[PDB]
């Protein structure tokens, strides 16, 4: 009878048959193991590690602005003023910003033939060691193979390049824009969590416009002013701006957005940390510090092309935004609950082993627990 | 006998002893709870939330191009033509593109001493309130401490800067390049899923070259033309291009790649959404809109250095590509199956509680289910 | 008695009652299924797929430098030298680098009225087909509606643009900087795993400074020299530099950081792969290859504004850094163990089905296993 079988299946309750053993040690051990398992599952997984939540990564957009003006009066270049349009090269970048702190200038360059800068490699005699067509270590010109005089004292191999060639052997010390220590950087950060449809910006609602006009970041006093001083950024990373400015470097400004969305949206706050992303190693490094070469192109009255070659040393400021949001989800909760329910049987397994193999009445309990079908 | 024990272990089947109770209410409740648990585990975890899949994030590369030419005839700068090489500063960026829509120009600047722009702070009398060496709010020059005349009417403090100083108080209205509304942006997006070795590009196979020559994106009609009109991009975000162009802003073009790889590769399509990434708040904001300063450097016939200072207002277009792919994996499937198997015991627990503590024959079932070993 | 009940709960051990059936086939099948389940759970989940680990994504910072000098002697532009400050436009980018390999130059441009380049669309007769105000396909100027003569042979519609207009129909072949094949690229990569507080850089500790001065990457011989040759980068992606240099393209340099942190930190090494991120399709593509337009602005002696329009073809080199680190975690371990414990009951279920429905003594075992409470 299909109907009778269906009724029996629906109208009958099936439960396992249990055997109760009065044993103080085994009972206490079983309860202790179960308590340890429950303490794990609750405290470590749910309360501590937030095992009831789904996680989403952040999508960020960053905007940077710099302020400050520097004054220099040197011999080669004379009195000058450096505003933001001068020392930030280029005017706009993405999640990054380069401030020039030291420079080498080669002005009024022309295409032609000229001697190389004296050194062990370039110095030649009798036009013999020179080889035509070789770019050389400098990669600034192509050798012609004709020894020519650099000055009345020494003679060097000739190259076809922009002339006169750059002499980048003597980096100015102290740095040229050493007042860049005192400039301020404003970081505007807008974040987005697509999974939870949540957006926020690093300028908090209680940060007024009057406050932003005179605040400088300070973890203890002003932990939410998004305006930083470059010297103090470098200092907070454990380094020195003056030392770091002679050859340049890379600094990371690190914004952390690790906020739980089960709470008020006013508690999703950014945390700022600073880290140097360049390494000082004089045995396992190539191209230390940080610099790059760009050129300014002009025209002579005769119509020929001039250029000024700038080797710009400075500090690059990268803005690194990371973090995960968390919101309650039922899938991980049920997974953890089921896993704990499964793990609760380990206590039964261990206690059964102890009862059946580590007692004097281990043959009585074996007879009671196991029923043999001959 | 080790061999006999091994044979018994391998050649004997162990199954629990069950107790069958004829109870309509308890049986129906047990079946209902089990049905609810199974419905959860199947529908919500597998069918709905795709609990049988492994997920991978996308790796994207974006290429942007702009088209359009604008014509202006103003008094200060005269008749001019603005092609792509003019209003896109710089010519190439990464996942970003700036179109200049409004400008302030300061031409023929030189290093020297000049008065500051009149205002409450700069205006001074009798050369008393001026303090030498102070950069000031503008950060455009360093004060010398000598009151000088701006014009026949007012007198302002003197600074050492590029002169004449920029007057950025009167932003032109309407915007200067208000025809940028009508320009078109082409976005080429190539994505990669390293885990699944899957690549695709936003120009679909059925998109021909003839179609791309005259199509403009439209969600209802042309949802897969990757050519957008800037005015319509701003409109689709709920804003106005003309209002947004006076001071500038930031727009995000958001490409979503959320495709299931268990299906045909022709169904992994991009979805475009637009969002404004800058906030209009006149009480909790600093540096609103969007702009930056860059300079053009020239040389006077005498050899001195000139510059033109440009304050460029405009809209930045950021391309944001996100999404996850999904493919069937056995690990999550088995995890979910095991979790459901574990959860199926909650029905037994609850029904046992009801049977042993909420019935008149709760002492008969207790005697039947539990067997005491004295 | 509450105290007595608590003592009984704490001092009594409860274990299920089991039924032992002597059946060779069923016992062997049960053991086989259990062995298969255990083999899965151990080998595939733990040993093979590393199911005992927590995963974190990488945070990377990249720095690129190029070396090489090229020489060209053409008719239009004459003898020239191309150093890094010339062919890298702009001098610095983020996770990217553009090397210019081919160029079209339009020098001494001025604002004014001039004919369009002859073609099917622009060619007009009797000043009839011209429409004033139409930007046209070129988007280089705004039509005035006046037919004008391009030369003694043909006549074209007039536009207001920078003049003379660019003629970008004949791309030079072979490429203009075809010696860029032989340049070298240095990639410096510093990675960070915030979850595990782990940092490393792609220049390994055993890579000395002497080695970096002459090494070129080669997977078989020098798999950890971070200096690459551009021609060999393009070759290792399955393409040709000379063919790819005429119109340009996009190459991805892909750094993989997939290292297990349960082992020594000296085994977290980068793996380099190369992939072309642009597609060659002459039926479903728009704007093939890769190029962009930038301008150089000058001043005529009379004070008017000149410009040189450069259409720069070249190869963009994107650095793509991805990977996940893994460290032992207890949460996934316990989850997998619990899931395996739950799955071990499938063998019991299947064997019970076989015993109770696929035997001649299926009515004896049913009577033995199930005890009915009337
Ligand atoms: C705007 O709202 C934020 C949100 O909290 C306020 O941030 C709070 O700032 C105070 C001090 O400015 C923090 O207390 C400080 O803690 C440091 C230790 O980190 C301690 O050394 C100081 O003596 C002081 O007690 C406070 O923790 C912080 N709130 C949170 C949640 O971290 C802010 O003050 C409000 N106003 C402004 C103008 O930002
Ligand atoms: C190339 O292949 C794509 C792949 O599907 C085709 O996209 C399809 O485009 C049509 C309309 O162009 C979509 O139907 C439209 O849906 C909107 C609602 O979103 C409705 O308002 C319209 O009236 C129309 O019914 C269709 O959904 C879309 N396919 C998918 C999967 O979304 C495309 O048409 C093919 N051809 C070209 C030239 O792109
Ligand atoms: C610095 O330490 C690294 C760390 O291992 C050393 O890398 C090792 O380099 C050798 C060859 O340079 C690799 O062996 C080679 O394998 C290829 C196959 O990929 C084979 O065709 C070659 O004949 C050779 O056997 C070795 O696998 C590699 N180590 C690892 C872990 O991959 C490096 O050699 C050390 N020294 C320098 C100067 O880098
Ligand atoms: C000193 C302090 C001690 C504190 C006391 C200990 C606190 C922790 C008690 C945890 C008790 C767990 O209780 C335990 O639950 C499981 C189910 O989960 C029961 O297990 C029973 O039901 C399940 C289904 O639910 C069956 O598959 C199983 O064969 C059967 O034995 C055990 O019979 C019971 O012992
Ligand atoms: C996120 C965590 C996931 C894991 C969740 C765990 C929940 C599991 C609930 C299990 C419930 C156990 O339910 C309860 O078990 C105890 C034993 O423990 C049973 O108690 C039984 O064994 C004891 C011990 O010998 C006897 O003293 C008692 O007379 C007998 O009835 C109760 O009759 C039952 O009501
Ligand atoms: C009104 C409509 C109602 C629809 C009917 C209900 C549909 C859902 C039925 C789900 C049935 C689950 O069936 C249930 O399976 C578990 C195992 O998973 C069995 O459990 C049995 O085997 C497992 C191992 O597999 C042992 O650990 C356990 O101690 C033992 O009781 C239960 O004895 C049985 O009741
Ligand atoms: C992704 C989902 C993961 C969870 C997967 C769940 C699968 C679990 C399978 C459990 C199989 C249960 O297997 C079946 O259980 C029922 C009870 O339900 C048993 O039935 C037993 O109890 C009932 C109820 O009192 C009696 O009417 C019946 O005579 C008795 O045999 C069957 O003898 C057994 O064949
Ligand atoms: C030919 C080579 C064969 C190799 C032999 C097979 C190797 C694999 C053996 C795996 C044995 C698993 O052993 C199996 O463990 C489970 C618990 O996990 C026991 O299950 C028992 O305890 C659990 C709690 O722990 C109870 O919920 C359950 O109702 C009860 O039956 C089974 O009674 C036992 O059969
Ligand atoms: C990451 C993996 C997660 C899964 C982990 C699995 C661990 C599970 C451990 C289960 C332990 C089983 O524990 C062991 O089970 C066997 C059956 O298998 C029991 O053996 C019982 O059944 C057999 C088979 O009929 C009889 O021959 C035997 O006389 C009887 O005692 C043992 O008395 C018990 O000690
Ligand atoms: C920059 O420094 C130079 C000298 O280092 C200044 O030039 C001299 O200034 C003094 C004091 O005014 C005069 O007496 C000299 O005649 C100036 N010339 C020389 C060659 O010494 C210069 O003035 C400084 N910059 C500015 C803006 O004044
Ligand atoms: C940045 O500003 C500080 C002042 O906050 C400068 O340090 C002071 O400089 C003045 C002269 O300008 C001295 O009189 C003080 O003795 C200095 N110390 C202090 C504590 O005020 C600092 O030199 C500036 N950074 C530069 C110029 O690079
Ligand atoms: C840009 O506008 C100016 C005036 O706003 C134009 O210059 C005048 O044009 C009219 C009409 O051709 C002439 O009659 C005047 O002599 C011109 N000069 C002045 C001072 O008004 C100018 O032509 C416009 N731009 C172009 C390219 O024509
Ligand atoms: C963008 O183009 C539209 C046309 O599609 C311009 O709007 C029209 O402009 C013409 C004159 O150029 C007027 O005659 C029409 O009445 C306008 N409206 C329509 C619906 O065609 C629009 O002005 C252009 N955007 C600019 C110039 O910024
Ligand atoms: C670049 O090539 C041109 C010719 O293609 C060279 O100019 C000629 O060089 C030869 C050989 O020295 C002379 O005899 C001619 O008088 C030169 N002029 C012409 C018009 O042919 C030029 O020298 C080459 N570049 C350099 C740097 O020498
Ligand atoms: C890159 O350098 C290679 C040499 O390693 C050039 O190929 C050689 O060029 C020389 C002349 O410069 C010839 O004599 C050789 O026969 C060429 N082949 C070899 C195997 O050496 C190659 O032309 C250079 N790439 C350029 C110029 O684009
Ligand atoms: N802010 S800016 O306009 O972008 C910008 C500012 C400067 N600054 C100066 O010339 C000041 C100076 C004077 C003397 C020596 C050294 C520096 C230079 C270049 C700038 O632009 C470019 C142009 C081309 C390539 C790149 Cl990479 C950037
Ligand atoms: N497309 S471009 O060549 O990159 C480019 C185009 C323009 N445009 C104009 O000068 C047009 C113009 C005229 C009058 C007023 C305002 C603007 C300016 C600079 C450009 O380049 C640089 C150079 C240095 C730094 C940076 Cl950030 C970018
Ligand atoms: N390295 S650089 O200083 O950045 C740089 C180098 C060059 N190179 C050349 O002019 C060499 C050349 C000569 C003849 C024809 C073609 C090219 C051009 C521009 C550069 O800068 C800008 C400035 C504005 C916008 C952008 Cl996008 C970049
Ligand atoms: C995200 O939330 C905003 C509300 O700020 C809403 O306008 C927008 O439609 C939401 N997006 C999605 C995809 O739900
Ligand atoms: C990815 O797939 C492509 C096929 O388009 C293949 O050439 C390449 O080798 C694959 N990469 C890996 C790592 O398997
Ligand atoms: C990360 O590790 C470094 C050690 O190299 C330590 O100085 C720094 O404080 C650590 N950061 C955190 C957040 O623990």
């Amino acid at each position: 009878g299909c109907c009778a079988a269906l009724a029996a299946f629906l109208f009958e309750y099936d439960t396992p048959r249990i055997v109760l053993i009065r044993s103080r040690k085994v009972g206490l051990m079983n309860r202790a193991v179960q308590l340890l398992i429950l303490a794990y599952v609750i405290g470590w997984v749910f309360v501590w590690e937030k095992g009831y939540q789904e996680t989403d990564s952040v999508v960020s957009s960053v905007t940077t602005k710099v302020k400050g003006v520097a004054v220099t009066n040197t011999s080669k270049l004379g009195f000058r003023i450096w505003d933001v349009a001068d020392y930030v090269i280029p005017a706009q970048e993405e999640n990054s910003l380069f401030v020039m702190t030291n420079v080498i200038l080669t002005m009024n360059q022309t295409q032609g033939l000229c001697p190389e800068i004296p050194d062990a490699t370039t110095v030649c005699k009798s036009d013999a060691s020179c080889t035509a067509g070789s770019a050389g270590t400098h990669s600034n010109g192509v050798s012609t193979g004709r020894c020519v005089a650099f000055n009345g004292s020494v003679k060097t191999c000739e190259v076809a390049a922009w002339c006169p060639v750059e002499d980048d052997t003597h980096v100015p010390q102290p740095a040229f824009l050493k007042a860049a220590e005192n400039f301020t950087l404003l970081v505007k950060n807008n974040i987005w969590y697509p999974k939870f449809n949540f957006s926020k910006r690093n300028i908090l609602p209680n940060i007024t416009t009057t406050y932003l006009k005179s605040c400088i970041y300070d973890a203890k006093t002003d932990p939410f002013c998004p305006i930083f001083r470059l010297g103090k950024i470098v200092e907070n990373a454990g380094h020195s701006f003056q030392d770091m400015a002679v050859e340049g470097g890379i600094m990371g400004i690190q914004v952390n957005w690790d906020c739980n969305l089960d709470r008020a949206a006013s508690l999703c706050l950014p945390r700022y940390s600073f880290r140097r992303l360049d390494t000082r190693d004089v045995e396992h490094n190539v191209s230390p510090g940080y610099n790059f070469r760009f050129a300014k192109y002009y025209r002579d009255l005769a119509g020929n092309e001039q250029r000024t070659l700038i080797k710009a040393y400075g500090i690059r400021f990268d803005i690194i935004v990371f973090g995960k949001a968390g919101k309650f989800d039922i899938i991980p909760t049920m997974i953890n609950i089921g896993s704990g329910l499964a793990l609760l049987g380990m206590a039964t397994v261990l206690c059964d082993i102890i009862v059946l193999y580590c007692m004097k009445k281990r043959l009585y309990y074996r007879e009671k627990k196991y029923k043999y079908v001959e």
